[PDB]
């Protein structure tokens, strides 16, 4: 008999759901691990100034509960921090939630016990605890990446990972260092640009930028949109980016360059990031030809918008079109500004950090008060990678995944029994939330047939999870996204495997394949009772 029927890892947009569903919707006995001293996950950590969703607030959100999607009001068309996290706040108070999440626990080990089939928690704490089943809602952007610049130890100021922003830190007045220019990095700029005294941002590798569009929202809009939920939410899981507009099923070199030209501008327009990629043409990320068009239409602003020539050229990136798309208000104008300056890395690296700031290759001592890494994470697979996570035969996750992380679809895992993961590798990429839901509401059914059938293990075949792995590699290849160097196929961290991390079939596909699999009696998976 388990301490638990469940153990829950993370208090994000994930855990939060996999708790209610577990414990309110099965009268399952849960409890929920979160490091963080809140509730939150993403929208608990990262407290910095600029920190927002590139989801547009409407679709920002649970879709699983209509009367919270009738009562709550947004008033900004993006949801900044604070926002979101009141938001995942007032769910946990809806659903009597925060009584079954313990909060400052870090899971240091899981451990699978193949006598007793069941699994065995470690806190960091010193407490273990066992469960029948073991969900791991650990984060595919939560794991901090701090690079190892030389001399980082001797800097005298604040130093911060913009994922661990603290609360009480006001940059207002002071000289401020951003390394990186991501989505983290690209919002930070715009805000801190007009709080800091001085603003230096640290470039290696500009990025493909697109207006947000933001701002307030008529609350006669968000009335409408409340009395269309149901079908915007149809919409939006048969979608492949569940983004909340409509893809456009045209080829972009099959129109004329006026036409094309003005798909780009009314995107460019309307604002938002996915929209500028999967908005305007189907064949963006797919075609070089369609994707050389796109990117030309977005230098071209570049060079509108920035007047210093030289700082536009240094704005300007000349590769593919295919990171994961960027949005903000007021970005490339931020340049504009007296008091920001551009350092490019590819032009005068950092040769060392030192107590007052960053020495780039041409001998310039950058001042800082303030020093901010928006680094990004070791993504998907890096909460696994560092949990002494052991399955069958007590093997280590790692020695599994020594060509890159590996799941069956993107939410079980062959030779850990009973452990599921909520955005796992190879999983959708996608607008998250419809994708943690349609993932905690597959893992809640099968969960169920277990406790219904009096299952002992539930496991996913080694055959299985290869033939995800396969089948994630071939959609992958159909795309240029390999062919970008960003965090989304490992590469952003020295020594990472270059390895396809997601399902890039889009949600409506990935929803059926999930259904597919459970209306054939768990394709896939071995039931033992
Ligand atoms: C600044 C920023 C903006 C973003 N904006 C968008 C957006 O607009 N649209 C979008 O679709 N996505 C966006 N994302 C991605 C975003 O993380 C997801 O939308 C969603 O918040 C993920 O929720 P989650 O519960 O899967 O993970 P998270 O919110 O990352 O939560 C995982 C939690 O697990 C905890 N944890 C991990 N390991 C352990 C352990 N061993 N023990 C205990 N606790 C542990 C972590 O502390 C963390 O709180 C953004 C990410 C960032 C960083
Ligand atoms: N060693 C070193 N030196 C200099 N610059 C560095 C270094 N390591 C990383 N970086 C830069 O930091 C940035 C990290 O961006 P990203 O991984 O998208 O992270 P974000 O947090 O912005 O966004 C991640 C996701 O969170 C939410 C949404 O899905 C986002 O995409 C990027 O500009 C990197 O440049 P590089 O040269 O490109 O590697």
């Amino acid at each position: 008999t388990p301490d638990l029927d469940a153990i829950v890892i993370g208090a994000g947009f994930g855990g939060i759901y996999m708790l209610h569903k577990l414990r309110n919707d099965l009268g399952l006995s849960v409890r929920v691990f979160e490091k963080g001293g809140g509730v939150g996950g993403t929208w608990y950590w990262n407290k910095y100034p600029g920190a927002k969703s590139d989801t547009e607030g409407f679709v920002y959100r649970y879709s699983f509960d209509k009367e919270l999607l009738r009562e709550y009001d947004w008033t900004t068309r993006y949801l900044d921090q604070p926002d979101v996290l009141a938001y995942l706040e007032h769910v946990v108070e809806r659903y009597d939630l925060a009584r079954d999440i313990q909060l400052n626990t870090e899971v240091t080990d899981a451990i699978f016990d193949e006598e007793t089939e069941l699994w065995r928690v470690t806190t960091a704490g010193g407490e273990t605890l066992t469960a029948r089943f073991l969900v791991t809602a650990l984060g595919l952007l939560s794991r901090s990446n701090i690079p190892d610049i030389p001399g980082r130890d001797s800097f005298a100021g604040r130093l911060v990972h913009t994922n661990a922003w603290p609360e009480d830190l006001d940059i207002t007045g002071k000289r401020v260092g951003v390394i990186g220019t991501g989505s983290t990095g690209t919002q930070f700029i715009v805000a801190a640009a007009k709080m800091a005294e001085q603003l230096t941002v640290f470039q290696r590798t500009p990025q493909y930028c697109v207006p947000s569009g933001n701002g307030p929202m008529d609350p006669d809009e968000v009335a409408r949109i409340k009395q269309n939920f149901d079908s915007i939410w149809d919409q939006v899981r048969s979608s492949t980016v569940a983004f909340g507009f409509e893809e456009s099923t045209v080829e972009a070199m099959s129109v004329s360059e006026s036409e094309r030209q003005r798909v780009f501008q009314q995107a460019w327009d309307k604002g938002n990031g996915f929209r500028f990629m999967f908005g305007t043409f189907c064949d963006i990320a797919t075609n070089p030809e369609a994707n050389a068009a796109a990117a030309a239409f977005i230098r071209s602003k570049i060079a509108e918008i920035v007047k210093d020539p030289e700082t536009a050229r240094k704005l300007t990136p000349t590769d593919l079109y295919a990171k994961r798309p960027l949005c903000n208000e007021g970005y490339y104008e931020t340049y504009n500004r007296d008091n920001v300056s551009l350092v490019s890395l590819k032009e005068t690296p950092i040769e060392e950090i030192v107590p007052q700031g960053v020495r780039t290759s041409d001998g310039v001592v950058h001042e800082l008060d303030v020093l901010v890494f928006a680094t990004g994470f070791d993504a998907v697979d890096g909460n696994y990678r560092a949990m002494n996570l052991r399955g069958r035969d007590g093997r280590h996750i790692n020695e599994h995944w020594t060509e890159g992380p590996t799941s069956y679809l993107g939410v079980t895992k062959a030779g850990f029994p009973n452990m599921f993961m909520i955005l796992g590798p190879n999983g959708p990429f996608t607008n998250l939330p419809p994708s943690i839901e349609a993932q905690v509401e597959w893992i809640s059914d099968l969960i169920d047939k277990a406790t219904r059938e009096g299952l002992t293990t539930v496991e996913p075949t080694a055959d299985a999870e290869r033939e995800w792995t396969e089948t994630c590699a071939e959609i992958a290849n159909m795309t240029l996204f390999p062919k970008a160097d960003s965090w989304i196929f490992g590469a952003n961290i020295p020594g990472k495997r270059h390895a396809v991390m997601f399902y890039l079939g889009g949600l409506g596909n990935y929803r059926r394949q999930l259904a597919d699999v459970a209306d054939g009696g768990y394709r896939g998976f071995q039931l033992r009772g």
